[PDB]
């Protein structure tokens, strides 16, 4: 289990700062939630983007393509139960129809949850969020490293920096979204567990995991990074080749 | 045929497009969310009335001034154009007559309240006027309408309101949209689409929305399914 001080060198001379810039100019999920606020009750949205984020596992179709599908059901929608809608909504989706009963049994859980909070709440929870992580895991009954746990907290803070019209810095403590992909490109490095691997990068750098997590997608995918100055996208190719792609 | 694709999309579909798909969009959406609103406003017009003869892609460019102006005090736009183009990748053509076209619409500006951004909004074609007296245009200057154009999609987000722009605002007209206007006709851009936008009921600022994403391969994954095969049936006409 050795470490990479390369990857540490180039995501600290990235920074927070290019990790916001990625995610709010490159980031496909971002613009899908910045759609979904333009057509939506402030309190409502940031709910919905926490009960959407614990079914998004398992999909029939590509995550990008489920987050405007999200985007484009809630919008101008009114939402009274939250359980109720996602009764409706999710077996007539296209991306995400499979496991409908667990998933539903997902959001049953967290909607009394949701329920207790105000949206004084919510900006309570933006402003302080390994609190709303350890909620999570509490309502939720799952690990600390829960891949769907800690992409919930991701997408919340995207939908509060929104609603909240502020930035604010996705906790150290958090760890990063180990799904099958990052557990896979995680592997020609190291063999080491990819939440402690990439902490340990996170924690010398001086990057969250949740804002790493934001770097390597883009390089995973089929991004456009023209909105990024040079620079960083000079950063990223860089990345790009120390990760193997 | 044109014409009945185009009737089908319509305003409102011409309005997913501009809110999902296009770049400028995007972009604008970004720096509102790093600018105080009439500030934000006033920065659009200004970099829309410089926004020719550029050193990048026009998209490029949104984007690069998006990031100039995201958290920047601006004292005088004048002042920070002076600073912002000689230095700039996409922008750095024409900037002696650049910066004097921002001199010269800075003091309109100037004058201009958060409300009274709002009216203009409510008669764009009060602004189409006002621009082309104050910068000395031509009705169908590219620059003019489509600063029109940006200042409309600045207002939607600033005020949370969609106004659909006029039905007198012509194309704008550039060396691509003669390009696609020369396989279906010989007649003049600005005129042809006119015709097309009275007849489809789309004015042709909206319009102009529908072909770019088309002309540029666009993803046209976040929209509608219905929408998207309208779109398709567009680009084939389109060529």
């Amino acid at each position: 289990h050795h470490g990479s001080r390369e990857l540490v060198e180039i995501i600290k001379g990235i920074g927070i700062e290019g990790a916001k810039e990625v995610e709010e100019k490159v980031d496909r999920q971002f613009y899908a939630l910045q759609y979904l606020f333009r057509h939506q009750d402030p309190e409502m949205f940031i709910k919905l983007v926490i009960a959407n984020s614990l079914v998004s596992y398992q999909l029939t179709g590509r995550g990008e393509d489920w987050w405007w599908e999200f985007a484009r059901y809630f919008s101008g929608r009114e939402v009274d139960s939250i359980w109720k809608a996602y009764g409706e909504f999710l077996p007539k989706s296209k991306n995400n129809r499979r496991l409908i009963e667990a998933k539903l049994n997902r959001i049953r859980k967290v909607e009394g949850f949701l329920s207790t909070l105000t949206l004084k709440d919510l900006e309570g929870y933006y402003k302080n969020m390994k609190m709303l992580w350890k909620a999570l895991i509490k309502i939720m009954g799952s690990r600390e490293d829960s891949k769907t746990i800690v992409f919930t907290v991701k997408m919340f803070g995207y939908a509060s920096r929104i609603a909240f019209s502020r930035f604010i810095p996705y906790p150290m403590e958090i760890p990063i979204p180990e799904d099958l992909r990052i557990k896979s490109v995680t592997s020609k490095l190291t063999q080491e567990k990819p939440t402690k691997f990439w902490m340990k990068i996170g924690q010398e750098s001086g990057v969250p995991p949740l804002h790493i997590d934001s770097l390597i997608w883009p390089l995973l995918g089929n991004a456009d990074l023209t909105p990024l100055d040079i620079e960083l996208r000079n950063k990223l190719m860089k990345l790009t080749e120390l990760l193997g792609l």
